[PDB]
């Protein structure tokens, strides 16, 4: 059983959650679309993660957008791709700002905090759309499906799609995903957060109370080890936060695209 100091930790989680995850993407309109020697990393960098756009109206018409075989048409998806991560980085950021453990640390930790946990939320929270049969996000009207490649073996080689796929397997509920959020936020080993110790306690605390949810929760042999699993993921999606960090500079670099949102978060000055 839980405590009430860990009942009480999840119902606020959760509640930070509800109110500042637009599950319906209901709010995410007028987004940029494409038209109607460090380059050859580029190349590599976009060219790994290839998805057709898929637009349902209200009224009951469907767009339907098929990105170009590399052949500058390899940036054609940045703007939209931008808007999409800015208004997802904002639903993290209210969420922050509502969860007490977090408003209540001094105000540059809690930049620090966001700064180094901003995309690793947006994996955690684009994982509970995704659909691991289709291969695709569904985000509300708008849907991305992932382009056949080499088969779901060689989509797999791709750390993102292989964290997505692997994360969805282990059936979490809500309530997980959202302490996994909390973990990640509250990581003592950001750069730039003067708090260690507190924030160390914070997430020490997170952690046991998942811990002790699924023990409470999750007696099926299929759930032994989950706890551990879950870590692992979250070691992974540090990893990759580092390799998506450096992708997005190099990307930087060469053709500008990054929202004002995007550039505070990455360290970017103007
Ligand atoms: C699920 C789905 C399909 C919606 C995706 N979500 C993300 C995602 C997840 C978390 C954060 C961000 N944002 S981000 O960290 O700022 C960022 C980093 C970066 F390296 C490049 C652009 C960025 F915007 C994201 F974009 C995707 C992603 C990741 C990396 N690269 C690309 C380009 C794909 S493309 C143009 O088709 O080549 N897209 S795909």
């Amino acid at each position: 059983g839980l405590t009430e100091e860990q009942r009480m930790m999840i119902r606020e989680l959760m509640d930070a959650q509800m109110k500042t995850f637009d599950t319906t993407f209901s709010h995410f309109k007028n987004f940029r679309l494409p038209g109607v020697a460090k380059w050859s990393q580029v190349r590599k960098d976009l060219c790994s993660l290839k998805v057709s756009l898929q637009l349902r109206g209200e009224d009951g018409s469907v767009w339907n957008y098929k990105p170009p075989a590399d052949s500058k048409e390899i940036f054609s998806l940045l703007p939209h791709m931008a808007d999409m991560s800015t208004y997802m980085f904002k639903g993290i950021i209210s969420f922050a700002k509502v969860i007490s453990y977090f408003r209540d640390l001094p105000i540059e930790d809690q930049i620090s905090l966001l700064k180094g946990a901003a995309f690793e939320l947006c994996q955690l929270r684009f994982n509970t759309v995704f659909n691991a049969e289709t291969g695709t996000w569904e985000c509300g009207r708008l849907s991305y499906c992932l382009e056949d490649t080499g088969g779901f073996q060689q989509l797999l080689l791709e750390p993102m799609l292989k964290f997505h796929y692997m994360l969805k397997k282990l059936q979490l509920h809500e309530e997980e995903y959202v302490l996994m959020q909390a973990i990640s936020l509250f990581s003592p080993d950001r750069p730039g957060v003067l708090q260690h110790r507190v924030v160390d306690q914070l997430q020490e605390q997170f952690a046991i109370t998942l811990k002790s949810y699924i023990e409470c929760n999750r007696p099926q042999p299929a759930h032994r080890f989950l706890f551990l699993k879950i870590m692992a993921m979250l070691t992974e999606l540090r990893s990759i936060n580092a390799q998506h960090t450096q992708r997005l500079l190099r990307i930087q670099d060469i053709h500008p695209f990054a929202t004002p949102l995007m550039q505070e978060l990455f360290g970017i000055t103007g």
